[PDB]
């Protein structure tokens, strides 16, 4: 079955020179292997010269020099620069600069892809980091012209106020939080700001109300909340619209400012306009006029970003690489099950946010990853790392079954001599693997391929495949938002993975959100900016492109656990967050927020492109190539180390020479290989390639990242121009078939103070004597304080720090508790002597007020809790007495039997419920059957004497309960009441006998079978 | 550099068979190829029958069937019996019952080895099962003539008393305690019985001094003790005498009681001598008689054990082999640095000792090791688990050089297709590794050889070196004192090892110490018995064979900590123990102490056969020998697993032959293997040896222990006897060569409850504003409470346990306490409704008394902690409000000097202990006061002077203080951690700094 399927185009990538001009390079049709003279003939290339300027001005100006005959002083640094670049002009399809393009094709019936003579069109635009120097140098000057909004990112904590990230930042100030004083006025302008208002507006309000007198305390005042970017002006452009210099342009004319720069910014935009006509080559000098135009504007260092379009005459594939790829993610997702843990960090956080905050609750999302007042970020977020010292172990456990098989493989691999692995689909299914649930596969993804044809003598479409270097990409969209400003109609693109996205997903409670974000070191945005469909955006230090009725802003989203995996949703919307980011903005380096909702759009769905086998091979120096079928996964690939190579920086050339053939000789390196960074594709027979080689063995330290992998040197390449070939990568987008509170963190209500009407005590060293402990001395001095009326009343349970320990909570009022604390002591110490405790502690009594029904119902909750203490007291005693001899597995069941008639939930239901989550243990049928009887009156256990005696001492529990029962159906805001039944058999399992899993599971399944045997007589 | 001496003596072991008799089984020079023949021929051979009598009286009245030519109902399993104790008789040297012997030799100039007609004697003796069989029978109807003893093991917690494994139990008790009631006259029985005392002596003073007047009661309560084994009787036998029958026979006498047996024990006697006379192959019907004679006394499984002993002429061997063993143990102690953490669970567990501990403290062994008022034991211990829910997880941190070392070693071998990996020094020494001290190296040690002739031609000790399958131990003595009791002088062997090991310690703190244990199973103790010369002894369960002079009680044993290394110490001989078991008792099966006690005596020593490979290889399915010089290390190894041996429960045979085949091609398993496990030895060019194999596989589930290693291929044997060859193990210990408080843990003093005249409060949620919250809010208002004279004195440090906190301590009486903590509940809301805090907790007070100097100077080192805290919350607001802007580290050192200088440690002493200008303190701080901010710093500082050189000067004075400079290092981090918090680095650079100005200030001090 196929599960995926195609959108309606593809992505073509491919260098400016065709192979031949690489082989041609290495003296392949001329003796000559002069160390200039070629050099010469490349520099007297007008379109190598013009990519070495839009790319490096410095480089431009040394190749000057040299067609000039001055002397040049390195030399030896000038050859590596002029070889990569002339490499990575024939042989890097990756889109850059002018040294790449990209063009968009469509699905046919046959493939065929052609240069038209107009190839290569120019897209140059302004950086940036030259936009962003001319709007702060405005609004520095003009802002009683511009109008002002509150930035977006704020978070309000207590008397400070917080951004995402350091602005007007300080080395001094670093080192911890930095914040503002959310001073009164401050709280005031926030409410001014909350959607644009002018300066002049602003001002005088706050003057007024204030009164202040001295009109420049204001002044000086606001300054510091534009400087600080807590204000955003008008006059800094969106990243989401499609022209960030028009959009500026357009601002300044509404504000009426700085009328002789409105005139040069025109003249700028007009050549520019004339500079995307030249042809490639002919730029070179007009490139220098608007080069210098802008700098005599703002002196910065990139000031131009350029990209060029291919231009192809034909562009069409035989759909038949749609149904290849779908056999590809079969076998890959069928491998993916063998991996049981693949996200440790993420998983252990689960457990930390269900320990602090159940499972009923939805928690502000910038709350949550607070080291303070929250629980912190997972523990590999390196922005604000976590302060806690906890355990970072991990371990993704695979199976054993499925590392023996990828280690027979290499076995055998070395043994025979083969340069690959080959996987096969019979092969995988003898592993027994669990299939994969839908729920699982990702929704959509994006997959690069070089494609080479494998026979032009068969005259057939038979194909090879390479994955490239990247892989892909983790939802389809993010490798074309860069450049949508190439695409003819990119509108019609991301509406249709917009349409896709909300036909996969449940209707009316989901709405599409993008998120959008402008760092302080603006560079790293150039990549960022895009369009996009979605119905929401959210923009981070910056102004957004959607009107205010489609504005969200960060401390509006909070965050929840359902079906153990997250979600986010919006508080004003009332809706859950589907969230978006058309761009390659790598996670990893964003702030803790970013990264999150990146993060929990992932959960529990698999990456596609996380190989099984790289960590069972991750410590071998030499890997065969691995493959399937026409893909090639993996290629080839060799590693240096210290005991292969011995290199130090005070090695030498030749010396090194000598070393490194011993190496290919030994291991089997090609002629061709790539030198797995910027380097790339390096020919070992050619000794300048080696001096290439040494350079970054040296710098690398003979080890890090000297990676080397083979050449993809079968097949012949698909794109033609007369009878030159050009290497070709495809990006093919592929989209999965559809298969049919308000009480806060610290509210005194929640979070009770020691002798705040609570005294909850922990008294550690009990394990050895913890039954007698509850049975005699605990329940003889607490029941003596609740008939004194000391107490109105208590309960206990058991539970796990590191140290095993009871918790035990008595409620009064303060003045009494703080009377009675000095009798408690001496009964502690009196416990202590005897041996059966070794030391206590007081703590604040944290209440679950929503996981027992809200506010009024957790009242009634905890008069169940002190009832079911007494039982249990009276049951622990009643067996140390030996009035009964029933085990410890007949008292559990006829206890959860007890429960479940005494909270009303009928016996048609009983059964389903005590499933939902011991076959040939149930052999005692007769005794089971009888004892778990409910009818008449128990008229099964009333039957011995002793079994009387543990029925009147259960019954002491049903009256409370039956009223519990009642009220909690009563309250139409609470349902799923069997969330509250099921929480409530827990903690009686927990004070009857301790923590044992195992144990409360085999008494839910062995009381589930007599349930079902009873079903002849309910 | 030889590291290693020999003793004066080895082990040699060698099976009763010569190796031609299994290639004869297997038709070597034989055309037929019958299954039976053969099977009846070797039924008739008599050393056979005797040997299987020995072992299993089953197989052998199946054996009686068989020839007198009856049909026996499995055969199949008949035959594959037969074969597997045919192939153990002829090819395992390891000694058990007739198939194996022991011989003792000599070194000399030149080896000569070669039996004697007169071999193999019979050493039989009986089973300790029957021995206590019959001694629970007496003192079960024979109580009131016997002396009692307190079990050793015993401890007493609370009311309760415990011992170390479970008696009288049961199956629903053994989960959790087992434990009797300390009630008072239990109490004083245990100080009656201390040294021994008779049963009616003991019996009528606690019925006359506790008036019982129905007798019934104490002899009912007596019994009892008597049936828990709190009570240890004369008659059992120690597992530390030469002859535990002979013991127990004279004990019956000394009592006098039923005399109708000792007359039936001394004739087992008798015949029991007539049995060691006989020779090998002799003895089946006297060894019928016999057994069935103490079967009549006895009805129990066992009843006899059996060695037997070569007997050889001639047992020298060329003292060469020395100088080779100590090449082998210089290139594996050097591979032994390259990993980190080599004892990952002990380590961690030193880390929680520290924690609750810390330095100074010495520990009651069975106080620690216990769940509930102890730390609990390891992670890894199984005998009562740690019932803690901590992390286990655990990494040993081997260098990734070696790594790369091993993995490139093993893709060479398998490209050039060669069978073994070598190890070479000058390889090893291009790893530039670390070099090991003399205190991690092992004092002794034991190495198991088979040594065979690498080639005949030169009639010379050209030999060939193969480490056998269980490498060795990892003490000298281990594997001799199994045999003490067939030695000609043991005494004289044990003696020399105690001399050594006496030599190597320190002089006057240590004695040596044996533990003795004899277990609920009584069965795994026939192994356990053993002579030592230690000079105490502890015996547990069982009568010990010293003086009550030389007695060692398990509840005497104290722990400590030093140089991060533990020792354990008596506490009435004041002495260290130097800890033996001269026995190979397996220590992961014993009771959390014993193990312990064992862990401890070779605590930061190396073990010499943990191989640091091991790790690298543990994935692979093959791998080659290795190797070096002239020594196998590893053999050649194979192993099955569900992707190379497609094979099920349900599969059957002939589809196993054809599927076995193939992996045989594919991997190149030889013609000779060992199954290792107890099949050994496999011809599989023979079907009988595929029907072992497969039903080994077939159980194991293709893959559990279906480990395959080749056979010992190449050499030839160097002992035999005119023509025949043996197949001879040796074992060679080795020595290591010389290169010249009273205050219990819940004392009233020690730990304080809330309110018990301290309030200790943790307050979280406090990272963002530290330094705010200490030099504003928690300044205010604790110095008002000083003011008011509510409190006396407060001070804080800030922790981790997970999340940071800061912990405040306040001083006063209880009724103060309870009288202000409305207003401090008001304050601590204040507080947080600014959002400076979260939540807090009221913890109990554990007082650092022996870490401060005793219970006298904890008072002052408390108050000092009191002024140190003001100046720090001064320093912190004058740096807040800018009246300084030094940086950190500048403040750092001058505290650092300051408090030098103050405690009194003279500037000779300073530089060793651990900007020019502001660290020179002479004069006044003369560089420093000279401009303001350095006035206002030092101002600040003269507030701590007066109480730092008041609590130095006591120090000094107290006799009883040692290395006072820890005092002053302990006080110096806690100043550290006031003003910065936790980051060790930070701590590192401001002392190394100090450090160097105040050596560039020689000249002025």
């Amino acid at each position: 079955r196929d599960l995926y399927r195609n959108t309606n185009t593809f992505m073509i990538r491919t260098p400016i020179f065709s192979i031949d001009n690489y082989y041609e390079f290495f003296r392949k049709d001329g003796e000559s292997d002069k160390i200039k003279d070629r050099l010469l003939e490349i520099c007297n290339n007008s379109v190598f010269r013009e990519a070495i300027l839009v790319s490096s001005k410095s480089l431009y100006s040394t190749i000057i020099d040299f067609c000039d005959g001055k002397e040049i002083k390195k030399f030896d640094y000038f050859l590596q620069s002029i070889y990569k670049y002339l490499i990575r002009m024939s042989m890097r399809p990756t889109p850059f600069g002018l040294f790449s393009g990209v063009d968009f094709g469509k699905y046919a019936e046959e493939t065929v892809i052609s240069y038209e003579n107009d190839n290569f069109k120019k897209f140059a635009r302004p950086d940036l980091e030259w936009i962003i120097k001319i709007v702060k140098e405005l609004e520095d000057n003009h802002y009683k012209n511009l109008t002002f909004k509150i930035n977006d990112s704020i978070f309000i904590k207590g008397e400070r106020a917080l951004l995402i990230h350091s602005t007007d930042k300080e080395d001094n100030n670093r080192i911890g939080e930095i914040s503002i004083r959310a001073t009164k006025p401050f709280m005031r302008t926030y409410d001014l700001a909350k959607d644009g208002i002018e300066y002049n507006k602003l001002k005088y309000i706050l003057i007024d109300e204030y009164s202040i007198e001295d009109e420049s305390k204001i002044d000086n005042f606001l300054k510091q909340l534009i400087e600080r970017e807590f204000l955003i002006s008008n006059l800094r452009p969106p990243l989401t619209v499609l022209d960030q210099f028009d959009y500026l342009i357009n601002e300044v004319k509404k504000a009426e400012i700085e009328i002789p720069l409105v005139d040069e910014l025109t003249e700028i935009k007009e050549k520019l306009k004339l500079y995307n006509e030249t042809p490639v080559g002919a730029g070179e000098e007009t490139y220098l006029e608007l080069y210098k135009k802008m700098e005599s504007v703002a002196n910065v260092k990139n000031i131009l970003q350029v990209d060029m379009k291919l231009n192809l005459r034909d562009k069409k594939i035989n759909k038949k690489i749609i149904s290849d790829v779908n056999d590809l993610m079969n076998i890959l997702l069928d491998l993916s099950m063998s991996i049981e843990n693949p996200e440790p960090f993420l998983s252990k956080y689960k457990q930390e946010f269900i320990e602090k905050y159940g499972q009923d609750r939805e928690i502000s999302l910038l709350e949550m990853l607070d080291n303070d007042i929250g629980i912190g970020p997972p523990m590999n977020y390196e922005r604000p790392r976590n302060n806690r010292s906890l355990d970072v172990s991990v371990n993704e456990l695979l199976d054993n079954n499925v590392r023996d098989y990828f280690m027979e493989k290499y076995f055998q691999a070395l043994k025979t001599n083969s340069r690959n692995i080959a996987i096969r689909d019979d092969e995988i299914k003898n592993l027994e693997l669990q299939k994969i649930d839908y729920e699982n596969i990702p929704d959509s993804l994006e997959i690069n391929l070089l494609v080479k044809n494998k026979s032009e003598d068969n005259l057939s479409d038979e194909f090879q495949y390479y994955i490239g270097p990247n892989l892909g990409s983790t939802s389809a969209g993010k490798s074309f938002g860069r450049f949508s400003h190439m695409m003819s109609e990119p509108k019609k693109f991301f509406e249709e993975l917009d349409e896709r996205n909300i036909e996969l997903i449940d209707s009316e409670e989901y709405v599409t959100c993008e998120i959008s974000y402008l760092p302080s070191e603006v560079r790293n945005a150039n990549v960022t900016r895009n369009i996009h469909s979605s119905e929401y955006e959210m923009s981070l230090f910056t102004n957004g492109s959607k009107d205010n009725l489609y504005r969200i802003k960060l401390n509006d989203i909070y965050i929840g656990l359902e079906n153990n995996t997250f979600y986010a949703k919006s508080k004003t919307l009332n809706k859950k967050l589907l969230l978006t980011i058309n761009n390659m903005l790598n996670p990893q380096t964003a702030p803790n927020a970013i990264r999150f909702l990146n993060d929990i759009s992932l959960d529990e769905k698999k990456l596609w492109y996380k190989f099984v086998w790289s960590d069972v091979y991750k410590d071998f120096s030499y890997i065969p190539a691995i493959k399937y079928k026409n893909f090639v996964i993996m290629p080839e690939t060799w590693k240096m180390n210290k005991i292969n190579m011995k290199i130090n920086k005070k090695t030498e050339f030749n010396e090194f020479k000598n070393q490194f053939n011993d190496y290919r000789i030994k291991y089997g390196v090609p002629q061709y290989v790539y030198i797995t960074f910027a380097d790339n594709r390096i020919l070992l027979n050619l000794d300048d390639e080696q001096c290439v080689k040494i350079l970054y063995h040296e710098c690398k330290n003979s080890f890090n990242e000297i990676i080397l992998n083979s050449y993809e040197e079968e097949g012949v390449n698909i794109v033609k121009e007369s009878h030159k070939d050009y290497i070709c990568e495809l990006v093919i987008p592929l989209t999965k078939i559809k298969q049919e509170s308000d009480i806060s963190s610290l509210s005194k209500e929640r979070v009770k103070d020691p002798f705040d009407e609570w005294l909850y005590i922990k008294l550690y060293g009990i394990s050895s004597n913890v039954d007698d402990l509850i049975a005699y001395y605990i329940s003889e001095f607490c029941n003596e304080l609740v008939e004194e009326e000391i107490i109105s009343k208590y309960f206990f349970m058991r539970y796990v720090d590191p140290e095993q320990h009871i918790r035990l909570r008595l409620n009064s009022s303060q003045e009494k508790l703080l009377m009675i604390y000095p009798k408690i002591r001496e009964w502690l110490s009196m416990i202590r002597k005897k041996g059966l405790m070794t030391y206590f502690s007081i703590d604040s009594y944290d209440r679950e007020i929503e996981r027992y029904g809200g506010i009024e119902l957790i009242n009634i909750a905890e008069k169940v809790f002190f009832f079911d203490s007494i039982v249990t007291e009276d049951i622990l005693r009643a067996k140390r007495e030996g009035s009964f001899d029933f085990c410890d597995e007949i008292i559990g069941m006829i206890s959860v039997v007890h429960y479940m008639e005494s909270f009303g939930l009928p016996y048609a239901k009983q059964v389903e419920f005590l499933r939902s989550q011991r076959e040939d243990f149930k052999q005692k049928r007769t005794e089971y059957m009888k004892l778990c009887n409910s009818n008449k009156d128990w008229e099964g256990l009333r039957e011995s004497e002793e079994g009387n005696i543990l029925i009147e001492i259960l019954n002491k529990r049903r009256k409370i309960i039956e009223y519990y029962g009642n009220k909690v159906r009563e309250n139409e805001e609470v349902s799923t009441d069997l969330s509250i039944l099921d929480s409530i058999i827990h903690l009686n399992c927990n004070r009857m006998f301790g923590i044992d899993r195992e144990f409360e599971k085999k008494v839910r399944a062995l009381a589930s079978h007599a349930l079902y045997a009873l079903k002849h007589f309910k």
